[PDB]
């Protein structure tokens, strides 16, 4: 089998604090900055030869992340009694672009895609990871 | 299951320019240096306990890469009316790699390969990948 | 499958070794190498805690498992006698004993639900190798 | 003595040639993409306790190196006869940029700035620089 | 003249906002990950042959950011009314690090080093240095 | 004071050493390091080319550099006997060796216009050294 994909870096600086013992110090409201990137796959490149519009790619993800980029996600009504965890973020942020891609935001041919991934760097040693269909 | 995996990297500096509206100002003469990573992939390792020899695969990725380095992909005849989007480009460079396996270019244990990757970086905020079987 | 959440984390060694082989060409002269560590964990469903796996556990036992090889000589560990210790191999061997410690509840008890591993070794800036399994 | 810099990163994509014998196949028509960081250095913070206005710091180096995003330098009057290597685009660039902090394009404030420097990378294993006074 | 610099890393993560006009956006809290590199500089290296011990070098650097990580620095009291920019904190890290160099803190070679620079990376996108002697 | 241009260009190494000193710990056993070195040319004008350095000659002498240094165990050289091979140490040895090939006019003729060098030696993703002089 085969697969196609094209990869774009956004970021976010947030600020949160974590809900649990196990987080020691992360109880405390801290932030993060989170380099962001959005994977999209495929199987058949389109018919201008390419996955995805880049500019309509870059330009979603900026409408998606925009809303969460700085804020204090503890006062965030989408995220209440909710640890907004690396990877639990990396999930919001790739179902809110899946429903771009459903909504026709990144053009008709990405209707075609057959997943995506987004991936947050919270750091220079620890980042997550969220993968789904299309 | 599992798998192991070597990649290795090279890099190429090429002009081209891109038909259809889709593309913006990319539509216009420019260019891009690609880091081109290569990955091999096996089940078991080899009888020197490695995937792939390492001096054969940056050899052979640099005789690939070699052919499309300083040039205008543009006026390439290879690539004559096709848009040389990082995505196309990753395969083609995934195609070649597969023939010189398929050929012993990189071993005759090469041949027991699953497969490879190829990942080309356009910048520090957007890269391509093919990924096929060999 | 539908999806798949992971989490990674970062350490790194510094060692000695040297390969059999005329394949190696000057890496059959003992060298060493910087290898950074990656270790990658993989689950289906987020924990009670809405994480992937507990990083103060993750990070103190891919710690504890890097410290028993790093700064030194490959080639005069029993562990590893007669056998090449390749970026590859040794990424196999990092994955393997971080199964174990998942395994023997380490993790965490939410660890025994992940669904695997993978270990990524770079030796360079322009070569790296992974090993991925199944918890 | 003490000094504190910011730096901003931005990105070009541009094709281009070069003339001279010294340069080998790079005088063939090719491109590259160059991560352009601009450093903005100052003796004393300002009164907002900054170095300059990051956000007028981050619009004027994209409005600077705008003007040679997605183009061959080799069609450009401004380079007509000149080798655009990369530390020529450094000081092309620092250039332009100082020009913009004089006419106050960055604040009133960044005329308090000492220097500045330019730093291009045309890869993963090159890059080069250009370092001025204001 | 010459001059040898060794670098270590580490990195905080903090929740912020600023007091100001000139950051837009930034003014709501938020937060960042800072990647603090500190730069220790000598003329000569000492009598084991290094610029300093590694060991109290990170031990000290540690310590002394470990007073900032997972706190809102605006609730901080060292920071009371202050904007804790980047450059800012670099200073603040630079100037602690010089006093547990003058108490002996990372050995008594030290008190022969030359200066001190301090880099901290909010993002991929902008960092900010400070730089002092000795 | 009024401006500088420089050219940087990255090669490694892979290598072996002990160091001498109960102060470096673990690091006294024979390991090794994967260290990526920068040779930075500065200059304060232009070149007839409009170039800093002849970027061939450039990597190839850092090339013939640090090719007598890899896949080694530093212990064994003589040159370096007594001495603590330490990140910061071979950036000088590594940037003294350039400026010698500068000097005899290996970098080209233009090449003895060059104000500086700073070899900058990384160690891993946390840790780097480097030496400046002038040429
Ligand atoms: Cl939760
Ligand atoms: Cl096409
Ligand atoms: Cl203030
Ligand atoms: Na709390
Ligand atoms: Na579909």
């Amino acid at each position: 089998s085969h697969m196609f994909s094209i990869t774009v870096r956004d970021h976010i600086m947030i600020a949160h604090s974590f809900r649990g013992d196990v987080f020691g110090p992360a109880q405390r409201l801290h932030g993060a900055t989170f380099l962001v990137d959005a994977t999209f796959r495929r199987e058949q490149l389109d018919e201008d030869n390419i996955v995805v519009d880049i500019g309509l790619a870059t330009q979603e993800l900026g409408a998606v992340v925009g809303a969460l980029n700085y804020r204090n996600l503890d006062n965030e009504p989408d995220f209440a009694g909710v640890n907004t965890s690396t990877e639990f973020l990396a999930k919001v942020i790739a179902d809110r672009l899946a429903e771009r891609v459903h909504k026709g935001a990144l053009g008709e041919g990405a209707r075609g895609l057959a997943g995506l991934t987004v991936t947050l760097h919270e750091s220079h040693v620890a980042w997550a990871s969220y993968e789904r269909a299309l």
